[PDB]
């Protein structure tokens, strides 16, 4: 029991435009609580948490500013961050970041890490954007976060948190391998993911829940770490968003996956030693990395 | 699949062998480990095969598993590149007009000294050289160490390749070459996606603790790595064994050939020499080239610079 941590992926349900923000903690809270009667030390919450996905919505570049958090906590969300500290219970959050920055107004899709005592850890702000600056009228359904937030300005960062190395990133942060591993070189053994995909209606959606996995089985494996990957899942407005939520050990496997598209909690105890252990040992046989043969992951954007 | 699998013949389609190899022992005789390349080399031109992909190594045992002075294995290296002996696999490949990868031990005189590489060889269908790959992530250690259940030599045998990871246009399209344990990074997949690759070709020597287990776990990762490095950069991956027991010692199998959607679509059944075929549509690697892995649209390198600033 020296360094494990009984970790709750506390998957959400569908959030309409019609959802009372009220209603809404409320049921993080409900989530929060079963966590607490199983256990839990650590809740990881989805993307965009305290709304419904409205990156769907056409509207101003400004005009979604009714969706974001003032503060993090403000009026709306501290009774959530008393439950936990109340229950000794830390968690991660995605929410959308309303924030006077350098004079003007800046907006960031970003989850915020929180202790079992109710001190901010840290802050990610996402980095890699979906969807499109404008309508797309062959779409099905759009997808507009480019057109309403900005890219984020904190990088992948890895904390002391939890008895060891904590890590963020948001939805498809997950699909790039340098996500998992700028934060792998920084000796990451939990990386905490909240995540809203789109499903294409017919299939197709197994495929998608397939690379849902992959993405992050791969990334927990290869960079020897923990991943706790949590969708907002369900039929928003007429929108599917894909379920799956699963932990993911070091090993690559899965150790827990949600079984429906609504408000769900998975557990797993999570022994971070095990991270330690793959990442290298003392007769070993990886090879080390040789960083001279890599240059073009930081030199170019596209291909050549 | 359910369903035949191939695909008629096609521009921009190009049909793959995947040419595993048995054990090869330490007493076997050059010659008869040259005629079972040679007889894979038929069978996969018996199936319509334009290009055929040999392991890593698969010229020799694989010796980085024995202690022997540094220079001491140069008897396994190959000479030169066709040499005598693997002349008469050119002539077939060039006759029957299939390319082929083929992984060796690289001896050459080179900057004025000796030089040992882990090496891959790229041949087109018209028999000519088109690119060489020199492994760059050497695994295992350098001098015999005794606690050790089996060694794992390489370190002490090869040098690190000074080739990079290169990207070719050959067989109609973008293909590129990694090694083994290369297969495990991240790096190796995605340089080779900033070259727009659409092939990757990886033969493996891959030894397996002796169990029993955690031996479907081996294969597992060795699929893991392989279906995600395809899937995030958007190309085709080969991965041919040598496989089975060489002189009481292990070797994984699990031959694959994965679509640019991480799917695998044919797959090795045996640890012996075996033939794995597909049919493979470049123009499939613009599924996710479009969009969901559009480099250019999406990559933020300056967030990246711990990858390159690294170990």
């Amino acid at each position: 029991m020296t360094r494990r941590i009984r970790i709750g992926g506390a998957q959400m349900g569908a959030i309409s435009r019609s959802d009372s923000k009220k209603e809404i903690v409320d049921r993080l809270i409900a989530l929060l609580r079963q966590a607490s009667e199983k256990g839990c030390e650590l809740v990881v919450f989805p993307e965009l948490a305290l709304s419904t996905f409205f990156p769907r919505w056409y509207a101003e570049r400004d005009g979604m500013d009714g969706y974001f958090e003032d503060g993090m906590p403000n009026a709306a969300t501290l009774p959530l961050f008393e439950e936990a500290r109340r229950l000794g219970i830390g968690f991660s959050l995605g929410y959308a970041e309303l924030v006077q920055e350098d004079g003007r107004v800046r907006r960031f899709n970003t989850t915020v890490l929180v202790e079992r005592n109710g001190e901010i850890v840290g802050k990610y702000r996402k980095i890699h954007l979906p969807g499109h600056a404008e309508y797309e009228p062959e779409r099905s359904h759009q997808h507009l976060e480019k057109r309403y937030f900005e890219v984020g300005n904190t990088g992948f960062q890895v904390w002391d948190a939890f008895g060891g190395r904590v890590g963020m990133a948001i939805c498809n942060d997950r699909r790039w391998v340098e996500t998992y591993r700028v934060m792998g070189l920084q000796n990451v053994e939990l990386i905490l993911i909240g995540y809203n995909t789109p499903v294409n209606d017919s299939e197709a959606e197994t495929l998608g829940m397939f690379h849902n996995h992959l993405t992050m089985q791969a990334g927990a494996y290869q960079n020897s770490t923990w991943v706790v990957g949590v969708a907002k899942a369900g039929v928003e407005d007429g929108h599917r968003l894909m379920g799956g939520s699963v932990i993911v050990a070091p090993t690559g496997e899965i150790v827990a996956q949600a079984m429906t598209e609504g408000d769900e909690l998975i557990v797993a105890d999570c022994d971070l030693d095990r991270c330690r252990y793959y990442k290298s040992h003392i007769f070993n046989f990886a090879a080390h990395r040789r960083p001279e043969f890599y240059q073009r992951i930081t030199s170019q954007t596209g291909v050549e």
